[PDB]
């Protein structure tokens, strides 16, 4: 509603660590303070320029990660990018892998995921008097996930193209009994933290959201279990990797998502009651 | 403890959908503020007569269908019913399909239940000091099972004798990859959001409770998923049905419940400490 | 920080039932007050002298059993052991078993875990701003599961030496549907209550937690399923043989875990961003 500076506007936002903002390649960016309803989001949303579209970048975790997967304000990151205006999110996620062949470094499009959270204290914005159920059947958003696996093969890395997703409360990581469940009971393929309830929400918002999520680790199946400096480590030496898919895909991002391939777009249109 | 207007008593509790009274069978309606511990059901109760047997109705969602499934005042709406003194409590809720044998239309009345909630906040009305573990092995009223089943066959229904629901957390519907999970790994054959903890606290208050489901949708498995504009419609068009097995079966419930056929109706003898 | 009276340490911690203190044995008791950011932990802990060991009792339910398993305050709890300086900490817990071959009376210490709890409000002690993902694929300290198993053989008991278990919210028990979930699907062994977040908690402290676990029943297996009087019937008639264990374990905990053989004894080197 109120913004600080006034008037800002934005049209693709983009979530994940603070990494992926390049001051080199993004023009008049400026801070913004965005009113929510709920509270601070996690950081200053910083909004720019990129080969003429106007970008909204957001640090899930806050500049310097001072916020773990469970305290974050969800509702209030997903409203402050509503209010801004965007049309297209890309969230970007380091991910554990539970399969041999989806490596510590290679790039995944999940399309289905699990929710295993238990503590996120919201899930929805509607708490009544209008009850929403939205359908998340298929819930990323089509158009957005086959940019970017097309970007991501003409740039020459390797993305997976499907992908199961359970996501887990933690902080903690799995045990290896939990483990066995995620990989050979409920045949996931990638495991995290942050998707749920972020995904819920971009939803119910009418967003085009879609994940980007980089392997960084085999959770408990190799020689030494995942540790969270193994991740953070890994994902620094790769972060590289998504800028640069980040700055391939934003200019073609200038248009809306098509609505046949866009499953939340009118979401809200049979999802109330 | 307080009720207003004063003194006023039910037998049987029907928790569910408003549409469910009818104005034109019950006798002397009176609707009832009742004190509870935790602040507001749902909605005022409305009491009356249906055949010489005084019955409570609440709807679990409130007159509008204002109340999401997380948000409803769970212990409050069991509390109230149990103050006015009633025995047998009729859940009444649409679910959806696991199994393309559990048509749209037809009612299930489930005999097991699987929780994957999350965030209700109260699984029980037992803080402390006196702990109380209630054994919910065979956790619906089978007295009142059997009523409903013989109901529904005699009116000619389709009525499935068994069903093991899995409550899930909402208001989102499931993905295809959590609702696979339900139906080829749990074994569940039909879904909903409403079940717990209503049904935990029913059996702590030694009520006689049992759910008369209806089929509503079949979840991710048809041509089209599941939409709550969806549900809202088919639950509508079926309403009648559902009213003419209530008014079928309240005036058998005059008496009390059969101990040996009420799993939860001397839960506290063994459950305290 | 404060404890009253000043000055009190202790280097090895019980927690569990009331029943385990033993003044007959316990030379120089006394009861601490220890100041927790989180406030009250269930009781006074009991600081005493087992044959020249400083040992801290804490009973997780309060004395009386006052506590159920959701409302433990676990932060407090783990917070005071580890103020008092203790470095092992021994849990003894009452389980379930899904397995006809773990019998009532027989122990079990437990070596992996399944967290299946939803409303316990704080997983971790690491809220931000230092985020904390401790690695658990072995949550359990192995130097102090191995002298469990030792003295359970030494004075001849059935000890198993392995067994998942799967920690459920609670208060009510499994129904029919979930159990053989636990069992069949996600291949338990033992099902309890009160494992987690405190398992959680001990390993981010740089404790070495272990359990020893008893054995009351066969959940919903059995002619008759699980209460909470049979429960607390089977713990009582054989506390006199966990109290053996105890105190035969205890002088054998003069040293220091060894590192290699204690997963979370440096937990928070790796773990911190
Ligand atoms: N193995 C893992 N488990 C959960 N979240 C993760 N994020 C990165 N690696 C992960
Ligand atoms: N498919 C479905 N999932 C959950 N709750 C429902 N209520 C009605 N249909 C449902
Ligand atoms: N069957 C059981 N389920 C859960 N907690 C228990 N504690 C003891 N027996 C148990």
């Amino acid at each position: 509603e109120i913004t600080r500076p006034p008037g800002v506007r934005a049209h693709v936002g983009v979530i994940g660590g603070s990494g992926l903002y390049d001051p080199g390649i993004v023009e008049n960016p400026v801070e913004v303070k965005v009113s929510t309803p709920y509270g601070n989001p996690s950081d200053f949303i910083v909004v720019g320029d990129v080969a003429g579209v106007k970008v909204a970048f957001l640090p899930r975790h806050g500049r310097g990660h001072r916020i773990p997967p469970h305290a974050i304000n969800y509702r209030a990151n997903i409203w402050a990018l509503k209010a801004l205006g965007v049309k297209w999110v890309i969230s970007v996620s380091a991910v554990g892998s539970l399969r041999e062949d989806y490596r510590p470094g290679d790039f995944v499009v999940p399309d289905q995921f699990i929710d295993m959270t238990k503590n996120r204290r919201h899930y929805t914005f509607y708490d009544g008097p209008v009850t929403v159920h939205v359908s998340m059947a298929d819930p990323f958003c089509e158009d957005l996930r086959q940019r970017l696996i097309d970007s991501g093969r003409r740039l020459g890395y390797t993305v997976h193209e499907r992908g199961t997703y359970v996501c887990i409360e933690g902080p903690r990581f799995s045990t290896r009994a939990e483990s066995r469940v995620w990989k050979d009971v409920f045949k996931a393929d990638i495991i995290g933290m942050t998707l749920v309830p972020e995904i819920n929400l971009a939803c119910e918002a009418q967003l085009c959201y879609a994940t980007l999520a980089m392997v960084t680790d085999y959770d408990v199946w190799a020689d030494r279990p995942v540790t969270a400096e193994e991740v953070e480590r890994v994902m620094i030496s790769n972060v590289e990797r998504a800028r640069r898919m980040l700055y391939d895909v934003i200019p073609k991002l200038a248009g809306e998502p098509e609505l046949e391939r866009c499953s939340c777009c009118r979401a809200l249109d049979t999802a109330a009651i």
